[PDB]
This record gives structure tokens, sequence and C-alpha cells, in this order.
């Protein structure tokens, strides 16, 4: 059975059970399957992976789970021991059962070990390398649970940028294909952490030195790692082909919940397709524009707003065509500040298209869904704010932002290495 | 008499219910006084102002009204309805006044109009007459109650029109408002740097009272990556006997806004911002857990205050600007022992922010993780490029080899309009 739908696997403040039950609505509604549960800072997941749940947090992951097979959406529990485990101390190989244990009474099946970071001088002793002391636990949790239907192992070499000396010879991944029970599968993020592409043939790559196809973590709309980034572009870079080289692909996708509309809607129409990113970006994006009602009075939003707000904010490796419109013409101007028609011409064409960016904050913050404008506020007001300062800059020419992390990156030579 | 506390004053998703009883907690275990409702995106507080609360939404006004007696902070209601109101038409006023009486079967006495943001020509000689004469009927309206509040168009230095001596709005303000209606003032500024008590001296004398300051400094919703940890700081306390009062508009996290309340606490003795910080820092350790109090030292001088980095913050950035500035010489020894110096600071920032994220109080490590993690990784990169700029004697590598993950070059679409800024 192919897995696919999302991991909330980022860092930084968790989703709530609200907000993951409303998951489990949309994963069902545009049927996906899969949900795995792995936040990177939710403490008893990570930091105090040993600490069993109270009395008060049995019955939240209980409703949770709960709700996970109402909708039918299977919840895979994921744990990550990897920063302070003794791998060769019983006691620590019995909490993790334990704690296991623990969840599986809450009504959960299907589960998933963890080690995405960084081994002791007691376990150099029994085991012969980091590959063995990973696999041996695994294998071991996994039988011990009774061989579910569905575990999961996520590697230290988890791509290929992160594989060495490179992804077919590696000695680590070489012993977790060889060593690693059948029924327990690998997550691979690609070529890199936030892959741009996942070729097939980097896929076929993979396959055989883990003996086994992949499930995929796919990065590409995952946002905690700048502050300034929010990604509303369509799911893209993975051909349909991959389907069949594949055991399933989980998107970790942007940490503000309402952002991940487009995020999902299109990894899901991409699983059921062969697929254009435009067109599905289109499909989301209408459907969306339902969400963004009017306040009921007693005594706004529009898809091209939406259109514009997605190419503001698209994917990790491009902008859509506004953004890049907008962009490349107001380096025109600066650069060029008779020709004299066409350069006024054109500056006022982008002080209109400016003024579309202001509006569109404007009725975004008119919307009736509160949660929908407070998950993305700050990402919209911050380019509303750069665009009039832009739209005053071009008008002059016809006429501590950052804080004191900015006033390092400025310094760096690489500042706007990558700029278009 | 004194109102002095906090107004949730700023723009993006507002405090909860659960957040602002917590405030108040904390206004009275720190003898503050006053909390001023003012959330810009409470679509019912300014966008659609006109509009009464549910039943679902009043019952949370009144429970939180409530709590607000409880512990003894007066809570005051404020509205803006600037952005669309016709004030010269009848149903408009009722509408204003239908809103806020609904608010006063709340529970709460204490009200405040906001200005900040037609036919009225007609009736009214100037937009200060129009908002004065609104403003003044539903004073009177509501009984005069004890506190009510204005805050004008021209509400600091730089929006007032030509000057503060001289502008048309003040004045008419400053004769036509009555007496029992108090005025807010953010200062000579939007987030005044400094406050001179000269500037309060002239501003009372053409609106004829003494100012409420509406306090922006430790505000944060205008820049995403600022935060304010900082002390209090650039008011003399010589102005506590010429203001009616101070409420400070702070972080919209609202777990940061231990210092910034703490310290204008410890100000509000009718004072020195160092000290004031080392008082809050040293109780706020108390509410993590691991952290110590030199980490948070360290985090309170990284986001210090909207016009100044915190020593140990200013520190790192011209140590790392004079080794940027003399790498060529990579007589040289001194480069090089000011580089493992400078990396070992760094070290400082990484150990901070790994303590941090292993501490119990997980409310205010998700309040701030996108801000720690943020400075962390800048450091993480700044770090790595000292060691680069060291290790050139004996390569030739560039500084970014080969193809690079997205967080190698910060800030989106936003971050590269921004760079074409000059």
């Amino acid at each position: 059975h192919f897995l696919c739908g999302v991991v909330e696997g980022f860092y930084g403040r968790p989703w709530v059970m609200e907000q993951r039950k409303e998951l489990f609505r949309r994963l069902q509604k545009w049927e996906l399957n899969t949900y795995l549960y792995a936040p990177k800072d939710d403490y008893k997941h990570r930091m105090f992976w040993r600490e069993m749940y109270s009395v008060e947090e049995a019955e939240q992951l209980m409703t949770l789970i709960s709700a996970a097979r109402e909708y039918e959406i299977e919840f895979i529990y994921a744990i990550s021991p990897g920063l302070d485990i003794t791998f060769s101390n019983p006691k620590e190989v019995s909490t993790l059962k334990r704690k296991l244990d623990q969840v599986s009474q809450f009504g959960c099946r299907s589960f998933a070990l963890l080690f995405d970071d960084i081994m002791c001088a007691a376990d150099k002793e029994v085991f012969s390398s980091f590959a063995h002391a990973q696999v041996s636990i695994t294998n071991e949790i996994y039988q011990y649970l009774g061989e579910p239907e569905t575990f999961l192992f996520c590697p230290t070499e988890y791509c290929g940028t992160f594989c060495y000396p490179n992804v077919s010879q590696s000695p680590y991944l070489r012993t977790v294909g060889e060593k690693l029970l059948p029924g327990i599968e690998v997550l691979w993020t690609g070529p890199k952490v936030v892959s741009k592409e996942i070729p097939v043939e980097s896929i076929e790559e993979v396959s055989k030195i883990i003996k086994r196809a992949p499930v995929i973590w796919d990065n590409i709309h995952a946002n905690d790692y700048d502050q300034k980034r929010l990604f509303l572009g369509p799911y893209k870079g993975r051909s349909t082909e991959l389907i069949p080289r594949l055991k399933g692909v989980l998107t970790n996708p942007n940490c503000e919940f309402e952002a991940n509309y487009v995020a999902i809607h299109t990894l899901a129409t991409w699983y059921k397709s062969l697929y254009s990113p435009q067109m599905a970006l289109k499909l989301a994006l209408t459907e969306w524009l339902q969400e963004f009602g009017v306040p009921h009075q007693y005594s706004s939003v529009t898809l091209e707003d939406l259109q514009l707000l997605a190419d503001l904010f698209y994917l990790p490796y491009e902008h859509g065509p506004k953004g890049a419109q907008m962009l490349r013409e107001f380096q025109w101007l600066r650069a060029n500040s008779e020709k004299i028609e066409e350069w006024r011409s054109r500056a006022a064409k982008f002080e209109e298209m400016c003024g579309l960016v202001m509006g569109m904050f404007t009725r975004l913050s008119n919307c009736a869904n509160r949660t929908i404008l407070y998950d993305m506020y700050s990402y919209v007001w911050d380019i509303k704010s750069i665009m009039s300062m832009v739209k005053s800059f071009v008008q002059w020419l016809g006429c501590f932002r950052g804080g004191l992390a900015g006033e390092f990156q400025r310094l760096l030579p690489i500042d706007g290495a990558n700029d278009l």
C-alpha cells in the first residue's frame, strides 16, 4: 500500500490537536491516506523522548488517534531517540519499548524511528558501526511490537548530499540495506534536504544500496529554515514516474497550518494523475478562494489576489511569474534611472503592480477566516511594506531592518549571491 | 490615578484570553494597574467596528473583563471607527453608541476612541472638529466615565502638521476636547528612541493636558525578524510627574514581554536601564525549566531595542567588522588570536540555543523559537566565514563550494527587493 500524505516533521511550534483533526479532514477530502507525527520540538517526541505521557496528554493523543481512524487516515507515531540514546544499555531499549507501548494502547498501530541528527564509548564496544547500532535497535523494536503493518526508519544519511562518500558506495547505507529487516521502510528526502528535483535515476541509485523502494520525506514546502520565507506554490520537480518506484511520499510543509492548502492540495492532485504544476495550482487556488469569506454584517479577496500572493511566496528555488516580473521590471527601472517616455510609462505600470500587492493585503485583512489571516499575516505585511517602499523609491527616481541578524547577513559576501 | 500597564495594540494575531488573564496576573504581581484592549486585527475592534459581538464572543469578553477585576486591572475597551465612519450622520453615531453600550453591559467602564488611521465637509470645518464632536458626544453619552481616552491622528511629533506647536489639528483638539477625556501620544516618533521632557511640555501645552504615553518602544509587528528584550529606556523618570500614564505596546509574542513589562514596572518609581534588566533577567530565569543567567544576558543583547543592540551583541559585530576589514593580512597574530576568540563567542550563541530548546517551559520556547533559530544559524554562517578567511593561507577554495540548500540564501523575494534598495 502506497503511503501519501503529510508528515508534521518541522522545527518550532508544533500544530495543535484541532489543526491536526482539520488536517485529517482535508487528507480524507482529497483522498490522501497518511499522517506521520514527528514534530521536532514537541518535547516528548525528541528532546524528552523517554518521558511517558501524562493522564491529560494520554487523553489528547487517544482522541487524536481516534479522529485519524474516523477520517480513515493511517496514524504513524514517530520518535527520535538519536540525540542521547545509549544503544547498548538495556534500560534505554526498555524505555523505548515502554513508551511505544503506551502510544500503542492509545489506538496507534504504525510507528517510525528517526535518526536525523549526529557514538558513545560504551556502544563502540558492542556495535561495529553507527549503522549497526541503529539497525539493531530498530529491528528489535520492530519485532517486539509484533512486526506492525507500517514501521518506518529514517536514516542518518537520508539524502544524496548526506551520503559519505556518496550514495552508491556508502558504508552506512550498505549496512542498512543489508541488515534492516525487509518489512521496515526507509525514508529519503531526495538528492538534497530540500530537493529541487527528485530524478528517477537517483531513486534507482538509492534503491540498490538500501535494497527497497524508499518513502519520500519531502521538504519542498518546508519553511522552518528561514523566518521570511513561505511556500504557496505547486508541488513540483517530482515526475509521476516516481510513483511505481516509491513506497510513498509524505510532505513536511510550512509551519503555519493554514498556509499548506496549496502544498497538500497539489500533492493530492499529483498522486491521482500526467501532471501540470500550473494546472494543479489553479485548481488548488480556485478551491482555496472559497475559504476567504467576508464577515457576516448586521449593521473581497479575489482569485487574482491569491495568484499574486502565491507568486510572491512560491517555491524554494523559484518565484511565481508575477513575482519574477515585478522584480525584473524594478531592476530595469533602477538600471535606467524617447527612452524617457519608455521609463515613465513602465514606471507607471510598475506602481500599479505595487498597488495590487497593497490591495491584496487589504482585502486579505478583511476576510472572515481570521485563522488563515493570522497564519500568513507577518509574511503578507512584510511584502506589502517593502513594495510600498519600492514604489516610493521608483517615484523618487522620477521626482537596523532585520535586527542584528540582518546586519550580520549584509556583511557576508554571499548575501544576494542567488538573486536574479 | 496614573495609568501604567499594557496596551495590546499591535497588528497581526491577537492574544488569546488565557494569555490575557496571565498578563493581568503579572500586571498585579508588579504593581501595574491598566490594560487597554486595542488589537488592530480583532475584526470587531476596527475593520468591522459597527458589528456587535456574537453570543460566544460576548461570553468571552465578559469572562475576560471579569478576570481584570479579580486581578484589579483597569480594563479599557478601545474602538477605531476612523477608516469608514461618516461623522456627520446620526445613524453612524448611534451605531457606535450601541456598540459601546454592549461592551458596557459586559462589565466594562473605561473606553477609548482611536483615530490613528465625504459629506462631513458640510457640517465640520476640519477633521479635528469631526472627531472631537463625536468623541465628546460619545463621552457624555456614557455618563462621563472615569477613564476615556482619545488617540489623535497626529499622535507623535513627526506626524504633526507642520509641527507640534503650530498644528491646527492638535490645537483644535486641545481647545475642544472635554477636560475629562485623555489624549494618547507616542512621543516624537511612532517608535521613539527617547521621549524628552521638553517635548512632553511642548505637546502638553497645545493639547492643554498631560498626555498618556502609548509607547511603541518594544513593538515588533513592523519587522518580521525583530524582537525586543532590552530594558525600558529613553524616558526619564522626570516624565512621571508630567504624564497621565504610560501604556507600553510590546512584542506580538506574548511570552517575550517579560522584560518589557517588568522593566516598565521597575521604572514606575517616580532608574538604571542596566540594573532594571538584571532584575528582570534574574526573575525571568526562574520561569524556565538548562538555561543559565548568562544565556538570557546574551539573548537579550542580541534582541535588545529598536535603536540599539546589547553590549554582547554590539561587541560581536564590531569585532567581526574588524576581522572582515583586515582579513587581507591572511603583525598577523593579532588577526588570528581575535578570530579564535570570536569563534568562541559564536559558540555561546549556539550553546544558548541548545539549552533553550531543551528547557521545560515549552510556551516561552515556542514564542521565541523562530527568533532564536534565526540568530543561531546566521552566526553559524558568520563563524564559518571567519574560519574560511583564516584558512586561506593554505586553500584557494571558495566560501560556498558547489550547490546549496535554500537557507544559504536568505529572505525570499522580499529579501531580493530589499537588496535592490540603497
